[PDB]
C-alpha cells in the first residue's frame, strides 16, 4: 500500500536511470562518430586543397 | 504529510521520465544525423577515388 | 525507515534532475557539431560538382 506505493516508485526510479545511462552510452557513441567524421572532412579538404589548379 | 510528499514525488517521476522521452528523440536524430554525413562523405571519397588519375 | 527512503528517492530525483540538464546540453553541442560538418560537407559537395 504505502509499502508497493513506495515499491513501485523505486522500481520506476531504477528504470529512470538504466534509460539515462543507456542514452548517456549512446549519445558518447554518436559523439566519437562525429568526431571521426570531422577527421574524414577534414582530410577531404586537405586534399582538395593539395590539388586545386 | 505523506499523501502531499507522494503526490509530489509521483508527479515529478512522470516529468522526469517525459523528459527522458523528449531526449530520446533528439537522441535518435543525432544518431540518424550522423548515419546520414557518414553516407554523404563515403560518397565523395569514393568519387574522388573513382577520378583519380 | 520510510523518512531516509523518501530522502533517498527526493535526492536521486534531484541528481537525475542534474543528469538531464547536463544531457540536454550535450546533445546540443552535438546538434551544432552535426550541422558544422553537414555545412562542411554541402561546401565539398558544391566544389566537387562546380569542378566536374
Ligand atoms: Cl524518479
Amino acid at each position: 500500500q504505502a509499502r508497493q506505493l513506495l515499491s513501485g516508485i523505486v522500481q520506476q526510479q531504477n528504470n529512470l536511470l538504466r534509460a539515462i545511462e543507456a542514452q548517456q552510452h549512446l549519445l558518447q557513441l554518436t559523439v566519437w562518430g562525429l568526431k571521426q567524421i570531422q577527421a574524414r572532412i577534414l582530410a577531404v579538404e586537405r586534399y582538395l586543397k593539395d590539388q586545386q589548379l
